[PDB]
């Protein structure tokens, strides 16, 4: 049963879902709906939102209608996809130099599941930076 991914439209909106949501890892996805990557990042998303429920709330951010925060991300590429937990900008290591966001899309829908654990967990325990248990793609 496909699920439909909420959809923040301007600052405001992506500022409340930070504040709002507690408990659980926010993920940001920015990127344009329309643009291929991000299309198979969203069925990712899309197909693991429901089995995450339980630690991680989804929404999908256009970087054209919100660039104050595209610009604070210090986005360039698209999809860029960042992490918060209670208010707090969750930094992952993946590989690269920018822990600041994942960008790109994810090898399998495993992949997108198993980063949010490390994710949840991480945080859960109390921690700011965790390291990626995948690869990117």
């Amino acid at each position: 049963m496909s699920f439909l991914l909420p959809k923040l439209t301007s600052k405001k909106e992506v500022d409340q879902a930070i504040k709002s949501t507690a408990e659980k890892v926010l993920v940001l996805r920015f990127g344009r709906d329309e643009d291929p990557v991000c299309l198979q990042l969203d069925d990712i998303l899309s197909k693991t939102s429901s089995d995450l429920s339980k630690m991680a709330a989804i929404y999908l951010v256009d970087v054209d209608q919100t660039a104050v925060y595209t610009q604070y991300f210090d986005i360039s590429y698209i999809p860029s996809t960042v992490f918060f937990f209670n208010g707090q900008h969750m930094k992952v290591d993946y590989g690269s130099p920018d822990h600041t966001k994942f960008v790109g899309s994810f090898k399998t829908k495993q992949d997108f599941i198993d980063l949010i654990e490390v994710i949840y967990r991480g945080a859960m325990r109390g921690k700011l930076i965790v390291q990626s248990p995948i690869d990117p793609k």
